[PDB]
């Protein structure tokens, strides 16, 4: 779901331009929804645009924001020529997980007929069923089955049953979300209150962008309880950005308010009132060059590799300090246990560096996804450290693991991709993976910098060890040159796509790997699954015997995992089972693994490293691989189909 | 793959009797799978038995166990009526691994052209190269491909290369086995000892059957290191001896057996056994297997009998272990070490497989019961990380066979660290009921099927009584105690409502039949089932079906779900079934037409889902066997549509090395 709303107060904007604001914004937040988009801005075609803020149009429609894009032109009532000076214009991008994607259940909601009160809401309201028979025995229709419609027919209500002729919005907003539970977003408008917006978030993200060529009155807005507004100060020229993320707000100004939860902004005179510097260039939210976010993201991991050890690994004397950690890593290595939490490929990141950890720590090593982690009630421990991995810093799961850890008193760390995330606030320490932002649905760039974030990890929790002196540096030399193999695996971008023509028509694929590459091929048949949707599966090498090895035939694609580490010999085995059974497989192997390479017809050879690293470099033809199948098979590798990014919802 | 041998000692027995009996016993050992089959018995029709000794026959021949016995008797220079008052036969069934299959590298292989010795193997002679090399340059020439005409060969050099004339066939054999590498489970035979049989083994079942009219000496043989320290009838000569790999066997003769152990040689000498290596014994112990349970009966598979069979293999778990009368659970398996295990402070599950399976099954109420941390590895994974154990560690290791060789890889690790381990087996005398401190063993009966079915429902079963014996001494979990075992008291009944429901389960097979993927989804208790019916169908019915984490389903495989990508959800009444609810809504909402597995009186599912499986309600902790049956019985329908054989093994080992 997204959010985005444009307030231009005294800075005169034709409807046109905020129409194009409006969808530029839901653009930079397509990424997080993309079944349907809306627009809720100023109707009427009056010269005077006084006279047009008590009608409310609404643009709403199915598919993604292009979609929208063309509802919004070509229209034969709404004049894209009045000039406003001053309008309130609200979007929303939904992530239509129930029911129908249709343009009734898409935002902005309304309270009537006439569009009194429109509002858009990014979460779940748990407890619309009772609002919904509540509003209805007082004369309430509803027309849609989202749970938002039950916070515009409330809002409404509030506002029939007031005490005095002149209630601020803010009041009319306060009533309301004290009668909501769950968590939400909002972003509210009302023809009753022309040009006036309301946010408040309670467990959703929810900031307000500010620009203005005049002096800002403050830097630190204080908060209300039911000298204080934030606005410029000789003159009114200002614009206002609400948003739920901040790349929709970053093209037009960096300077933001963070809001928190029960904090109940409002702009009023075209000044911010609040009740109860970003640190990103647009270069980051560009395609560049690439055709894809996600071709994009994979080409970049020799960069984001890089990043993530900028100023914490020191190679000239083998150091590793992660700042984020200063103040814990003592009390860390008195504790007794490992647990790392989370979902899908970032769970897999923890798979992939779980044997590291074990080595290096020496402490038990346990990887849970985030789900049933919590449907068991896993006992969790006062002397335990619990590592919670979300490149968004928002998952439902991952987050309510952390509350529940943090409630039995164990010692909780945050690895994350975005600063003020959920994650990375209530945690007792966090660790920036400082990956950059990833707009692609499906995560690159981060299953490696979270992968290299733990073995920085790894490497402070051993170097007071002796005898592990030379295996650090070992592994700390493979990450000074990571970042060229990963180059040379990425100018085997042609020879992967080729492979790729040989399978785009097959129907399932199983991906083998054992040891440290099981998360390698979990990884992969997730990618596969996700962007291509073929039925990739990844199966433990060891476990072939046991029952899977019967589904290999000629027939049936297979993708191996075979590098130089402790394991080789077991890898060649299950090899030599895969031919047994006429199987014909795809064997992704080292360079120099030269009797490999003779007797498989298709090998993907990519360069040797340190063991506990190789897992950076063989799940990047995995990644190319999905790429390229999507392509072949006409599909969108940005905009996946049945999900979005980031699941922050139940 | 399969040994037997066969020594009547003073029991009269005709050369038609001694086939016979060496057929029948192949017979028991065909259900591993096997490409060629022989015997090895005393030629010659001279009507005195005690002449026709120096003249070893052998028939060996590539195919099943049944040619074999037609080329038997299809024999016109033997004479089937001699009567030997002693006489061993061998009889072995091959799964070839070195020579391809065929009559010459059938077993038993022979030491020369005059079949001096004779010897039938199971396992591999890692050495058989060098040990070639050297016999070749002795003077011996070999006519197999077979790492275990070495065997043969080297026992005659060690027989040719003697110091005194007498030396025991026992002295040979020790030699033998001191310069072979490897496993190996094998039975001699000779001329130059008639009468006499010598078993060892190094990492390959062998174990020893008794029978006799009159009291023997002992039940526990003494070991001997180099007339009351050996095995014999007391008062008289009649004894009958039954070697083999698998007891299966040798239970229709008799029910008392020895199991040796690595580096036991066991040697019958006068019809007296005795038990040798390079007061330490071997027991003679009484098994309570029947033929019965390795015979069809009236079903048509092994796989529809032990599926149907489930409510009596429940009851057979539970049996002298639930008080179905005051509810209290006894492992007597577990008395002498149940104080220390409950002063230890983590359970660790290993295990491969569908036994792993049975300990995703447990994890959860093993945490809720014993409020310890309890971790379910794969035992290949668990070792090829060295993952850390402690002294205080409670290792389970769960195998039905108690012979797999990376959990048993894993018990030993798990031993060396200091560690309790615990052995959750199906078969007396395995390796890893032997090596582990303790263990429960889970008392389903033998299971012929080449698919865990019982093995699952009945290691679950064990482990959850294990977890009602970790909290009988909690006040606050007297009332959940009392719940679960009512379940299991009433556990039995419901299976046999659901196998009441196989017409509903076929009609759902014929919508699969033409189907290549299916993905089965589920959550919390139900993980375990998704991954086991996954699992099965993949095994048995070679289709691409996938288990699926309910809760991963928005984090990317919700990519597949479409309108025709078939499903299979379960949802149960418990904790979780509004988050399950939600998992159906998102199927649903994506095009998806899913069959659901869910409770009797879900009658909303059952109403807005057109296919459902609706079993009857049982305890949270329980519902996984209850649901995993529909999914054994679909695997098995879908295979019989299809036209395969679900009792044919068809995961085959590694290429035949021809050399
Ligand atoms: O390709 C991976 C998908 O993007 C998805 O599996 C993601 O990894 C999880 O939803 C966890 O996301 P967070 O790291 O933000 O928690
Ligand atoms: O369908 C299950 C198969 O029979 C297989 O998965 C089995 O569970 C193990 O591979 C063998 O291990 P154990 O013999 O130790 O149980
Ligand atoms: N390795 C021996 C015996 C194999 C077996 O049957 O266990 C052979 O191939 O003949």
């Amino acid at each position: 779901c997204g959010i985005f709303a444009y307030l231009n107060y005294h800075v005169p904007r034709t409807r046109r331009e905020i129409l194009e604001t409006l969808i530029k914004g839901l653009q930079r937040l397509e990424y997080r929804g993309y079944d349907s988009a809306g627009v809720g801005f100023d109707g009427g075609n009056d010269k005077d645009w006084e006279a047009n803020a008590c009608k409310i149009q609404l643009i709403k429609k199915k598919g993604k924001v292009k979609a929208l894009d063309e509802e919004v032109h070509k229209q034969q009532d709404m004049d894209l020529d009045i000039e406003f000076d001053v309008h309130l214009g609200i979007a929303h991008t939904r992530w239509a997980t129930h029911g129908e994607p249709s343009p009734v259940n898409s935002h902005p909601q309304r309270s009537d007929k006439n569009n009194e009160f429109i509002v858009i809401h990014n979460g779940i309201i748990t407890n619309y069923k009772d609002l919904k028979k509540f509003l209805e025995s007082k004369g309430y229709d509803f027309e849609s089955e989202t749970d938002t419609e039950t916070i515009a027919k409330l809002v409404k209500y509030m506002y029939d049953n007031r005490e005095s002729q002149d209630t601020s919005f803010t009041t009319l907003v306060e009533r309301v979300i004290q009668q909501l539970e769950g968590a939400f977003a909002l972003v509210f408008k009302s023809v009753h209150f022309p040009g006036q917006a309301v946010g408040t978030r309670r467990g959703s993200p929810l900031l307000i962008g500010v620009r203005s060529e005049h002096k800002l009155s403050t830097d630190h807005i204080p908060i209300l309880y039911r000298t204080t507004c934030l606005f410029p100060v000789e003159e009114k020229a200002v614009e206002y950005y609400f948003a739920s993320d901040a790349s929709a707000v970053i093209e037009h100004t960096n300077r933001v308010i963070f809001l928190e939860d029960d904090d109940v902004a409002a702009v009023v005179d075209g000044r911010l009132s609040i009740h109860r510097t970003l640190q990103m260039e647009l270069q980051q939210i560009m395609k560049g060059n690439f055709s894809s976010f996600m071709q994009k993201e994979i080409f970049e991991q020799p960069e984001s590799v890089v990043n993530t050890m900028r100023g914490r690994v020191n190679f000239d004397d083998y150091t590793v300090n992660l700042g984020g950690l200063k103040d814990h890593i003592k009390e860390i290595q008195r504790c007794r246990r490992l647990i790392l939490i989370a979902c899908g490929t970032s769970y897999h990141a923890g798979v992939a560096t779980r044997q590291v950890l074990e080595e290096l720590t020496e402490l038990p090593v346990m990887v849970e996804l985030a789900s049933d982690f919590l449907d068991r009630n896993t006992p969790v421990f006062r002397d335990d450290v619990c590592f919670f991995l979300s490149q968004s810093g928002e998952t439902a799961d991952t987050l309510m693991g952390l509350r529940y850890c943090k409630e039995r008193g164990a010692l909780t760390v945050g690895i994350t991709n975005t600063v003020g995330s959920s994650i990375s606030r209530e945690t007792d320490c966090e660790v920036h993976i400082n990956a950059g932002p990833e707009i692609g649905v499906a995560s690159t760039k981060a299953y490696t910098s979270q992968f290299v974030s733990l073995v920085m990890f790894a490497l402070m929790m051993c170097d007071d060890r002796i005898s592990m002196q030379e295996r650090r540096k070992e592994i700390m030399l493979g990450l000074k040159r990571l970042p060229d193999l990963i180059k040379e695996v990425l100018s085997m971008d042609d020879e992967i796509q080729k492979l790729a023509t040989e399978l785009y028509h097959q129907k399932s694929v199983l991906i083998m790997g054992r040891g440290y590459h099981y998360a390698t091929c979990l990884e992969g048949a997730l990618k596969i699954k996700e962007i291509t949707y073929m039925h990739s599966e990844g199966i433990l090498a060891g476990e072939l015997k046991h029952g899977p090895l019967a589904l290999v035939d000629k027939l049936m694609p297979v993708i191996m995992i075979i590098m130089r580490d402790h394991t080789y010999a077991k890898c060649q085995n299950a090899l030599q089972q895969v031919v047994a059974r006429q199987g014909r497989p795809v064997v992704i192997c080292d360079k120099e693994d030269t009797e490999t390479i003779k007797n498989t017809k298709r090998t993907i050879k990519v360069p040797h490293s340190v063991d506990c690293l190789q897992g950076i470099l063989s799940v990047i033809p995995l990644q190319l691989l999905a790429f390229h199948l999507a392509v072949l098979r006409g599909y969108d590798v940005d905009f996946p189909r049945n999900l979005a990014k980031s699941v922050t919802v139940e």
